[PDB]
């Protein structure tokens, strides 16, 4: 028995709720919060800057540290940092990016990095195709992670698509 709460069960593992990640973030202090990240790990807009934003720019002060030392991520791949004032830890995930012309079959290699945490709060990755194929990104979330995941869904239109498809 964890802490999340409202959540519906969409499958044996994956579970769903409409709202703001951050402001969930800012509720339960989960273990482990998901970025969707860029690999250079810049916070300017979407769940990263509101995350920073929610930090008060630490994240953005700790991630800029992460690549002056280590360079930048790969695509699909992750970093475990601090969860500052949001959760214990927050894995930062690189999904891919179809405006920059990245390889959406990617995907599926973002989402294996959610196996390496038994519990998790996270939001759907690669929002680049959310106008274009919204349902395509869930799909893979929910065939690929194996641990227990706790989606936080911003739009309500979405929402009702994604757990209507998958009910
Ligand atoms: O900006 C924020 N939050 C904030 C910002 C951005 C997101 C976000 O990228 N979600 C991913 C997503 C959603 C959804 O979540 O609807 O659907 C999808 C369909 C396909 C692929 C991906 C998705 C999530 C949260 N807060 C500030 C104002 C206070």
């Amino acid at each position: 028995v964890n802490s999340f709460s409202g959540y519906l069960k969409l499958t044996d593992n994956v579970y769903i709720k409409n709202a703001d990640i951050v402001e969930e973030a800012k509720k339960v202090k989960p273990t482990v919060v998901v970025n969707a990240a860029n690999v250079y790990l810049k916070h300017g807009g979407g769940v990263a800057g509101a995350l920073n934003k929610a930090t008060n720019n630490a994240m953005q002060v700790e991630s800029d540290d992460y690549i002056a030392t280590n360079g930048p991520l790969k695509v699909g791949g992750s970093c475990v940092l601090s969860g500052h004032n949001l959760a214990k830890h927050c894995l930062h995930v690189v999904g891919p990016n179809v405006n920059k012309g990245e390889d959406i079959q990617l995907l599926k290699s973002a989402y294996e990095n959610f196996n390496q945490h038994e519990v998790l709060l996270a939001p759907l990755l690669s929002a680049g195709i959310f106008g274009a194929d919204p349902i395509h990104s869930l799909r893979v979330c929910v065939d690929t992670v194996r641990t227990n995941v706790y989606l936080a869904v911003f739009d309500k239109n979405l929402y009702d698509k994604l757990v209507s498809s998958f009910l």
